[PDB]
């Protein structure tokens, strides 16, 4: 079938029109291979989403293929037992691979891993509040975190990355904290920044979660907390088993082991063959030069890339880690518009901005990309010169400030607005009606 | 090369909680399974009456999903960027054609993400509030908290019992506000016909009803207890779905699916593709003539088998329901356990809770092995615990059976003065509430 043929079937039977379709490149993938993937009709393109960040060593990466269909075929997939061989030999791997790895629990996805974490920290402390930068997944109390601001029903105050306002709540009500749980962000932050926050929650006992699901193979090969940052509970999630579905939470003994009495459960925790991919994932990972390598990559395409927007004049801002590097442009349409040509010349770029390379790139795969993306930026500009500056300027402070805000929540100005913010979320806090919490197991109250 | 013991240690240091990993389970660790049978880790063998806690329907490392699984992972992939792929618009469209709710069908990779997705469908359908609830539906709070009668006006959740008269009053005093109703369905102490009823009264009040058949969908029927002929706007199906590969299904009215954009949900491994080329083969199986049918016999052997070796040593017991799913309730809740744990000394792992799962693996073998295991454990814990085990026969008490479906699924079975004024109470709650305070809910509502 093509295209047209199978989006009318998946219309009709399983497809949300935007996120499925309309929001989505005009291709469907069949197969692919290392950094190249094939669509419906033979078209061939280089990956730059990760599939959706859930790929770091590539596609059909064949060590791990090999232990995961080794382990379906010859022993099976979910058992009666919860516990099994690669199941324990993945926790020891694990918790001598990361310094905040006392134990390790799994599940299938990240959303369900931030829940979790947020679980077993009010199981372990036995306090009600959760602070939240960041975001941590597609349920409600997720997504309502990561605008700044207290919600008492469910117990989660945002604080928007803002360092003045994490110390004014914890010394205002951290008595009432069971955790801090961040998505590191490293474009607008550097290392010191987590180092800060963590010591921070450290001063006043209460534990500080790094939510990797997203960062946990692309800031580093262990990630922003490998990077030198504590954390009492650290997230994975995203590149974990290399596409196969598998999230995992690690931490301190203590919390790790409020599981019991937390309730948490779940019929396919305890899947093998993921855990045996993950295995071989950690193998490709710890082999010398080939996160090097990897990183390398990103550096040839993120330097490009700046090369080619400042080339045609255009404000640009091209940072972060080499293996998730974002290209902050000067307005939300000239990314979408570039990206949605470069298509045209067989690349799937990542359309919200952030580029990410797997570990089967090579410099044809990325100088494949940097092509495209010269000749979609050049006819995008050809064809609507009024589309972004092309002064040669630089991008604005407001627009950094701006885009901060509205990518990830980032609250990074000293100005009223964010001071009286601060002030009324705190108040908002303090002076509630503590009879009534959100529904907690244990129960608080 | 490790033992149980080795493991188990290993396992404390680094992974395992104690009492769900360990101590609340058989003292063995399966290493390989196929079929009806699992071997642990120093090759002793055991009949599986636990189908994986439910995620197995056809049998272990079954050749028809093994293969498509391990087609598409090794010559096509696992992930890609795009979300659709071949497999998962094939596998909707069999659900479309196979079940008379789905005119649409969305993947999730959990049982509690699915029937989370299913209320936060309803409540972006429908613009309302709040949800009633029997059963359980997974291991968030707001799913754990709406088992037991009552309202949560934090999660905005009203558990009703599987009680019709309490459905009833619901809907006829706040039915305005709800935006579903979410029912497990339980099949040993209600029939068909409460279930039409439950749905006949929610259509009425143009209130969405979602059957939640993670569990039943494919035991109380091959199409579930829908496929029986249970009217529904929403099922949510997992358990069995891609025979023990994680894959879990929300498929009803178009208008519910189609609120997907606007609901926010996403997750990205919902695109995996290798789970639902399972699927495809899962039902391909369950299609092929006489392969459920024997299954079914299997479970009726198994729980003839169970029933006449209880009745023998005079213990008062019921054994009931589906073939795929029968419950063994005893005098006790003791007497199950002691007897189950002795049996897994004989080469079973039966379901500890008391609900037997046969696979479509089994054969009259298996079966057997199994009652030969049920009648030496029996024999054993009657002889040696007289104060679990009596043996003057009789049918359970009228008070056991009606305690026993609180304890086990929040039913509320009694129609007396305290389940009514509960009910009276309950209502009130909702009603009387402070309307500005409510769930946070995407799209807000407030
Ligand atoms: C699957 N959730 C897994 C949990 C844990 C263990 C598993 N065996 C299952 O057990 C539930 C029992 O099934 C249930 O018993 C009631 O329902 C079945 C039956 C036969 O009708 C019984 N008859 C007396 C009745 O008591 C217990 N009341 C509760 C037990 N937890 O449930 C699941 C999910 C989550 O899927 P996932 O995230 O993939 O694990 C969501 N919804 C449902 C309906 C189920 O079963
Ligand atoms: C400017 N710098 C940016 C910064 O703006 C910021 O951008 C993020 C995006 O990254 C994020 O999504 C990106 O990842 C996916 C979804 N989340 C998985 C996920 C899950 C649940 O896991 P599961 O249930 O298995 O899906 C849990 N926790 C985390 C941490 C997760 O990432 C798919 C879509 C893809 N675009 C957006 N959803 C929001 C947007 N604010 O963060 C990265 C950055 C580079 O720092
Ligand atoms: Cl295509
Ligand atoms: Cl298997
Ligand atoms: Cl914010
Ligand atoms: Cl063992």
């Amino acid at each position: 079938m093509n295209y047209r043929e199978l989006i009318e079937r998946a219309r009709r039977t399983t497809a949300a029109e935007e996120y499925d379709i309309s929001g989505r490149y005009p291709s469907v993938i069949a197969h692919a291979e290392g950094a190249w993937m094939t669509d419906l009709s033979g078209n061939r393109y280089v990956d730059l989403t990760g599939a959706d960040a859930a790929v770091i060593l590539g596609y059909r990466h064949p060590a791990v293929n090999e232990a995961i269909t080794r382990q379906i075929r010859d022993y099976g997939t979910t058992f009666a037992s919860t516990l099994s061989v690669p199941r324990v030999e993945l926790a020891e791997r694990m918790c001598e691979r990361y310094e905040c790895a006392e134990k390790v629990v799994f599940h299938k996805t990240g959303t369900e891993g931030t829940a979790m974490a947020v679980r077993l920290a009010r199981a372990a402390t036995g306090r009600e509040l959760v602070l939240s930068s960041g975001y941590h997944g597609w349920h409600e109390w997720q997504m309502a975190g990561e605008e700044f601001g207290y919600q008492q029903s469910t117990g989660v105050v945002g604080f928007g990355y803002n360092e003045k306002a994490l110390a004014k709540m914890l010394e205002a009500f951290g008595e009432q904290v069971a955790g801090v749980i961040v998505s590191p962000e490293v474009l607008y932050f550097d290392l010191d920044h987590y180092r800060r926050m963590s010591a921070l929650c450290a001063r006043y006992d209460v534990p500080f979660m790094l939510d990797e699901v997203y960062t946990g193979f692309r800031a580093g090969p262990k990630g922003v907390h490998g990077l030198g940052v504590p954390a009492d509970v650290v997230v994975l999630g995203k590149g974990l088993a290399n596409g196969h579905s598998l999230a995992a939470v690690m931490g301190r003994r203590d919390i790790i082991d409020a599981y019991d009495v937390s309730g948490i459960q779940g019929t396919y925790t305890r899947e093998v063959p993921p855990m045996a991919a993950a295995l071989a994932v950690f193998e490709v990972l710890d082999t010398p030069g080939v996160y090097e390598h990897a990183e390398a990559m990103g550096r040839r395409l993120a330097d490009g890339m700046r090369e080619i927007l400042t080339g045609e004049g255009i404000p640009n801002w091209v940072g972060g880690p080499a293996l998730m590097f974002d290209v902050v442009l000067p307005n939300d349409d000239l990314g979408w518009e570039i990206y949605k040509t470069a298509h045209d010349f067989g690349v799937y770029f990542e359309d919200s901005g952030t580029q990410l390379v797997t570990a089967a790139f090579d410099e044809a795969a990325v100088d494949h990309a940097l092509t495209a993306f010269r000749k979609a930026t050049r006819q995008v500009v050809a064809d609507r010169p009024d589309i972004a500056p092309t002064s040669g300027g630089e991008l604005t402070e407001e627009r950094k400030l701006d885009f901060a805000e509205e990518a990830f929540g980032g609250l990074l100005r000293d100005d009223e607005r964010t001071n009286a913010l601060i002030d009324e979320t705190i108040e908002k806090v303090v002076n509630r009606d503590r009879s009534i919490k959100p529904v907690l197991f244990p129960a608080q109250n």
